[PDB]
C-alpha cells in the first residue's frame, strides 16, 4: 500500500466540495480530519517509529497530488512535512524518539509560529525569558502562522531580548498547542490559499519545558552560518513550494481539459465548427504542457538531489547544500511562472461563461497568486545568476 | 467649455473610499449609477444642439478610462452604455435620431442593450419578433446575456423574426422603455470578475415595438455588415471601449500597487535591502509595466482620433476606410488585453504577501479583466490583423470584428 | 573507454579554430577526420559488430559535448547517428550483419540524401526504376543531403513513378557514396550551421543492388502507419536536434559567462562598480540558466523514455511510439525557444565590444536559427497541444 | 528644400534596396550612399531656412531616420547621428557659431561625425587628453574608439577632458573641428556582426588643435547644462528617440522582407493538410504578433516625437519637469523599439523557414544590425529609468545617453 494511492483517493472525493469550500474560506477541518484517517501524517517518519519511512520524492508525489485537488490542503500538508525534520535537523537524539514516535501514533497535525509582521522579515519581536530551570516563557505575538491552528504539535520560534548578551538569539521549540496562553486566531483572510489557516497566533505567558526547547540558543543560526544539516530547512521548504504550484497548474490544466471537451463552444465567426480542432486553443495548450513538462522534470530531478544530499546528513558540504539550494531556487521560478501563466491562460481556452462562480475557474490562480509571494521570486532568480556567473552560493537562512 | 474628465475625477476618488466593499459585496451598484446621473456624464456623446455634450470619441474615451481606473464594472457600464445611443445614427432615421436623443439628454436617462448574440446562428437566439399590421412587432423570449439592462431608462434590443414571411431570419434593432410592458431585467449576473456590470438575463412577454421605435428596415444591421456601411462601426466602437476600459483598469491596479510599495511595502533584507522603494527589481518591474501601457495607450489613443476621422466620414465612409479601422482597434483590443492581465497579475510581485488581504482587495483588478477579456478571443482579434498584413484581408464586419 | 571524455577532448582541440571555422565556411574537412579518428563514428553500433555498443543517454550526452563547441558539427555527427539505426530498423538481419560490421571496422561516416520533408510522394526529385534482378536504379538530384559529401555509406531514398502496380512506393537504400553516378555537390550556404555539408545530391542511373535495398518497398511508409519499429526514427532524430540546440546554448551561455568576468564594463551611469555585482546582469545569467535548467531536465527524462521504446524492440505498440513522440515534440520545442533566447540574450550582458567579429559571438544564435527552421516549431507545439486534449498521437511521419 | 523630405528619402531607399545584400556582407564604408545622401540635401533638413536649410519638425526628420532605416540599418544609424550632431552647436554654442556653423553645412552640405567614447574601464572614465592655450582653444592627444561617421565627414564633434593647472581641470570640452586638421586621423578599422557600414572606428588625435571659436560653449558646459537640465541637456532625448527609430524602421524592413518571402517563396506544412503558406494559421498569428507589437511601439514613439518638438520649441524656456518628463517618455520607447525590433527581426525567420537562411537573401542583417546597435547603452537602465519616475516620481540623471 504505497501513499500516491492514497493520496489520490482523498483528491477524488475533495474535488467535489473544492469550488464549495474554496468560495466559504474559513478552516477545512473535515478534510484535515480526513487526511489524519489516511494516515499520511506520519509520511516521513521512519519506519521504526510507526512511520511510513518514504523517501523525497514519493512524498513530493504525494504534496503534488493533494495540491492538484486543493492548494490549501496541498500547502496544509506540504509545511506539515516541513516541520517535523527540524527535530532531527537540529535536536538531541532523545528529542528524536519522542517526538517522532508520538506524531506517529497520535496521528498529530504540526504547525509553526516563525513569521511577524514588523519592520522586516529579520526583526522577530516576541521575547523568550530564560527561566532558572531551562525553559523559557513566550511573550509576543505572530502573523502568518502556517497551519496553527487545528494542530496538536506547534513548532515556535522567539527570541532572546535584554540587558544579557544574548541579543538575536533565536530558539526553537515544539510544543503541543493545548499549552496554557496560547491562542491561534480565525484572523486568516486572503484573497487564495484561503483555507491554509496562516493567522496570528497571540502568546500570554506560554512556557516551554527544558525538553520541549529545540537545540541551543541560537541554534538555527549557527548551523547556517556553517551550512550543517540544519541549513537544509530552506531547500526542503521552497521544492515543497514549488511542487505545490505545479500540482494546482496540473489541476488548473485537467479541469481546462474537461471544460474545453464538454463545455467549449467553437468561436463560428471565424469557421471553426468544434471547439477541439481550434488551430490557437491546440497551440495554447501544447503551450501550457510543454512549460509544466520544463518545470517538472527539473522538479524531480531537484528531488533525487535532495534525497542524495539528505542520506549523507552531517557529512553534507557547503558545496553539496549550495549546489541543492541553486537547483530549488530555480525550480522555484520556473514552478512560480508555469503555475501564474497556466492558471491565468488557462481562462483563454475555457470562455466567458466559465467565469461563472459555480466552477470556480480562478481558485488556482488566486492560490498560486497568493502563496508565490511568501518569498521574492526576484531573488531566486538572483542567486541563481550569482552562482551561474560567479559561483556564488545564496547565503543561508529561512528562504535562501 | 465644462471638463467632461476632471468630472469623472472627481467621482472616481469618491468611490475610491467604497471600491473594496463593492467589489466583495456584488450584485448591483445603484448607489455608483445615481452619481454618474448626477453627474451629465451620460449625455456625454449626444450632440450639444439636443442637450447633450457634444463631445468626441477620444474625449468620450478618456472619461471612460478615468472612470475604468477606479471601478472595472463601473467603467465598462458607463462605456457600454456610450455606444448604445450612437446606433441611432448608424441605422436610425433622422426623426428617431432627434427625438431619442432629446430625450436622452434631456432626462439624464441610462441605457441598456439585449442585443446581439455573437457567438449564436441567428435562428437560435432567444428573442423572436412577431410582426404586426401597423409595422410594430412583438417580442417573446429571454436572452441570456444582456448589458445594463438592469435599472436602464431606455433598453436597445434585437429580435429575430422566426415566423414563415420574407422577413423570415432579419434582425430587428429596436429602443424602447425599460418600463415597457413585458421587460424584466433580471439581477442574475455571477462572475469572478465585472460583478456589479448587471450583465444577467432580460425576460420579454408579449412586449410591444412600435413603428417609430423601430430602427431601420428589417435586418439593417445585417445588411450594413455586408456592405462596410456606417451599421458596420458597431464593432470597432464596442471593442474600442472594451479595450479602453482594460487598459483604464491596468492604471488603477498599477496606481494602487504604486500607493502600497511607497507606504506599506517591506525591504527584502536577507538581500541586504534598506528600503522597498530601492530595490532594482522592483523598480524594472514597474519600469515593465509602464512601458507596456505606454504603448497600448499611445496605439489606443491613435485608434481614438482614426475612429473620429471615419466617424467624421458620415455614410460617405468606405469598405476601406471600415477595414482599416477594424485591423487597428483589433491590435488595440490585442495589446489592452495582455498588458491588463500582465500588469494586473504582476503587481502582485512588488506588492508583497500582506497585499493578498481582502481589505485591500488587489485581485479586483485581474478578476474584472479576466473576465471581460473572455468576451470575444483575443486569439482571432490577433488573427485578423496577421491576415491583413499578410493577406491584405480585411474582417469579415458582424458583431465582434 | 569514456566517449564523453574522448569529445571533451576534441571540443577543446576545436575550440581554438571555432570562430575561423564559422566565417570560412565550407567543409569541417580536418575536424571531421579528428572525430573518425577518434572512433566516435561507430558510437550507436552494437559491440558485437564492431561498435562502442552505446545507448541513447550517452551517445546524446557526446552530441551535446560537440554541439557545444561547433554546432556544425553537432549536427553532422548528430544526423550521422540517426541513419545506421535506420538498417535495424527496416532492414534484415543479414544487412544488419553486413552494413553494421561495414560501417565499424573502416570507421565510416554516413551520410543522408533520404526524406524530402514538405513534398507529396509523387513530386520526389530521385525517383527509382525496378530492375530485372530485384534492385534499383536511381535519378534526381535531392537538395538538403546532410554529410552526403565526404561519406563511405550514403542513405537514399527513392520513388517509384511510373504504370507499375508499385506506384508511388518509397524505397530506402543504403549504397557506397563512391557508386556510380553518385554526385554530391558542394553548394550549401546559409547564415549559420555553415559546415553541415547540407547540399544538394545529384543521381544519374545509380544502381542499387538487392541486397543494398532497406526491406520490401514503401517498408517505412507502412511502418509509419502501424506504428512499426520503423517509426521511432522521428523521435530519435528529433530528440538529437533538441540537444544539438541546447548544446549551442550551453556554448553561447559559457562564452558570455566568461567575457562577463573578464572583459564586460560596469554601467558606472547608475553606480555600479563591477559588470559581475549588476544586479540586471545576474537576473539576466538566472533567466538564462533556469530556462536551460527546465529544457535539460526534460531532454533528459525523453532519452530515458526513448531507451525504453527502443529496448521492447518490435513488442512497442502505437501507445509506447505515440507517448514518446509528444514528449520528444515538447523536447523539441524547449530546445529551440531556450537556444534562441539565451544565443541571442547574451549579448545584452556582453555589449556593444563583444560585437567584434574575433569574438564571433553571433555563430551561436546563427547555428540555432538555421537548423530550427529544419521543421515547423510551431506543429511540435500543436501536437503536444493535440495529445494534451484530444488523446490524439501524432501523425507517423519523418518528423513527427 | 521646397519638397517633401521623407518622399525624397523613400527615392533613395528605394535605389539602395536592390545592393542592400551586397553592401551588408561585404560591409567597409558606403561611400557611393554616402554620396546620394550628400547630393540629396537632406543633410541640411534640421537646419533652419535662414541658413539654407530645410526647416523640418522633429517628427519628419524622424520619418526620414525610419525610411531610410528599413532599407539599410547602416545608413539610418549614420543619418541619425548626423542629425544628433549638428544640434550640439545650438545646444550648447554662441549665437556666431550657430550662424556660422549651420550656414557652412547646408550650403556645403557637410556630413559630420563624432569622436566621443573611448575603450578604457568604463564609459564615463576619458583619457582624450586636451592642453589649453593661450588663444583660448585647446591641444587634443588619444584615441577615440566608437566614432561614427568621422570618417568620410566634413565636420568632426569631438570630446576633450581638459589637463591644467586651475579650475578647469577635468572639465569636459565640446568642439566642432574639420575633419581634415592635422593630427586627426580616422580610422578604417570598424568590424562588427552588424551596423557594419557605420564607420564606427578608431579616430587618433595628435597634437590636434582646437580654435577657441571652434569650442562649443564654456568648459564642462555639457555637464553644467545635464545639472540644470537646460536646453543642453535634450542631446540624450534626441540620440536616444533617433536610436528607437532606427530599430523601428529595421524592424519594419524585416518584416517586409519576411511578407514578400511568405508569399513568394515558401511552402505550406503539407504533413499538417496546409494548402498555402499563407493560409496557415501559425503563419498568419506571427504576423499578428509581429504587426501588433510595431503598432504599440511606433505610436509611443510618434507621441514622444510630439513632446520632444514641444520642449524643443520652448527654447531655454524648458525645465527640468519638461526635460525629465521628456526622458522618461523615450527611454520607454527606446525599450519597446529595442524587443519589438529583436523579436521580429529574429522572430521572421519561422515564418521564412529553412532555403530563406541562404546567404543570397541576407535575411540575417535586420536582426545583425539590431542586435549591434541595441548594445550602444543598456536597455536595462531605460527600463530602469522609467520604473525610478513611475515609483518615485524622480527624473533621470541627465548625460549622453539619459
Ligand atoms: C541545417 C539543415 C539541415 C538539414 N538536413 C537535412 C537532412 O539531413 N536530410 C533531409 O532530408 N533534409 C534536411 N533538411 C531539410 C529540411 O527538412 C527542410 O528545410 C524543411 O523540411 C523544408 O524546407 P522549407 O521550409 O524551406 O520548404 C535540412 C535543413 C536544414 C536547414
Ligand atoms: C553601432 C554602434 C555605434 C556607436 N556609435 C557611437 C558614436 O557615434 N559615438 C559614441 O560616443 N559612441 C558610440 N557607440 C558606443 C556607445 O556610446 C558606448 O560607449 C558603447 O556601446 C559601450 O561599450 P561596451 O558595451 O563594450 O561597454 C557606438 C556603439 C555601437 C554598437
Amino acid at each position: 500500500n504505497d501513499p500516491v494511492a492514497v493520496a489520490r483517493g482523498l483528491a477524488e472525493k475533495w474535488r467535489a466540495t473544492a469550488v464549495e469550500r474554496d468560495r466559504a474560506g474559513g478552516s477545512a477541518t473535515a478534510e484535515r480530519e480526513d487526511l489524519r484517517a489516511s494516515g499520511l501524517l506520519s509520511l516521513l517518519v521512519p519506519r521504526e517509529y510507526g512511520g511510513w519511512g518514504a523517501d523525497w520524492p514519493t512524498a513530493i508525489e504525494v504534496v503534488r497530488e493533494i495540491a492538484a485537488a486543493d492548494g490549501s490542503l496541498g500547502h496544509l500538508f506540504g509545511y506539515h512535512l516541513t516541520n517535523a525534520p527540524m527535530i532531527e535537523l537540529i535536536g538531541s537524539q532523545e528529542q528524536e524518539e519522542h517526538l517522532y514516535t508520538q506524531i506517529a501514533q497520535n496521528n498529530w497535525w504540526t504547525g509553526n509560529a516563525s513569521s511577524e509582521n514588523n519592520s522586516h522579515v529579520l526583526d522577530w519581536k516576541v521575547r523568550a525569558t530564560p527561566t532558572e530551570d531551562g525553559g523559557y516563557v513566550l511573550n509576543g505575538t505572530k502573523h502568518f502562522c502556517s497551519g496553527a491552528k487545528g494542530s496538536d504539535l506547534l513548532f515556535v520560534f522567539g527570541v532572546v531580548q535584554d540587558d544579557s548578551p544574548q541579543q538575536g538569539a533565536i530558539i526553537a521549540a515544539a510544543i503541543p498547542t493545548s499549552r496554557a496562553g496560547v491562542t491561534p486566531n480565525d484572523d486568516w483572510a486572503a484573497i487564495g490559499m484561503r483555507q491554509t489557516d496562516s493567522g496570528s497566533t497571540d502568546f500570554h505567558n506560554v512556557k516551554v519545558e527544558p525538553d520541549e526547547v529545540l537545540g541551543a540558543p541560537n541554534a538555527f543560526v549557527l548551523a547556517f552560518i556553517q551550512s550543517e544539516r540544519g541549513s537544509l530547512f530552506a531547500p526542503i521548504a521552497q521544492l515543497i513550494f514549488a511542487n505545490v504550484y505545479l500540482g494546482i497548474a496540473h489541476g488548473a490544466l485537467d479541469a481546462a481539459r474537461e471544460y474545453t471537451r464538454t463545455q467549449a463552444r467553437p468561436w463560428t465567426p471565424a469557421g471553426i465548427q468544434q471547439a477541439t480542432e481550434d488551430p490557437y486553443t491546440i497551440r495554447s495548450y501544447g503551450e501550457f504542457t510543454i512549460a509544466l513538462q520544463g518545470a517538472d522534470a527539473a522538479a524531480r530531478e531537484a528531488a533525487h538531489l535532495l534525497q542524495t544530499v539528505w542520506d549523507k546528513g552531517d557529512a553534507l558540504t557547503p558545496e553539496d547544500r549550495g549546489e541543492l539550494m541553486v537547483k530549488v531556487s530555480g525550480v522555484k521560478a520556473l514552478a512560480t511562472n508555469a503555475a501564474l501563466n497556466i492558471s491565468s491562460g488557462v481562462f483563454e481556452v475555457i470562455g466567458a461563461r466559465g467565469t461563472h462562480p459555480r466552477y470556480g475557474f480562478d481558485r488556482f490562480w488566486r492560490n498560486v497568486r497568493t502563496h508565490s509571494l511568501h518569498d521574492p521570486v526576484s531573488y531566486k532568480i538572483a542567486d541563481v545568476g550569482k552562482h551561474t556567473l560567479n559561483g556564488q552560493y545564496p547565503i543561508p537562512g529561512f528562504t535562501s
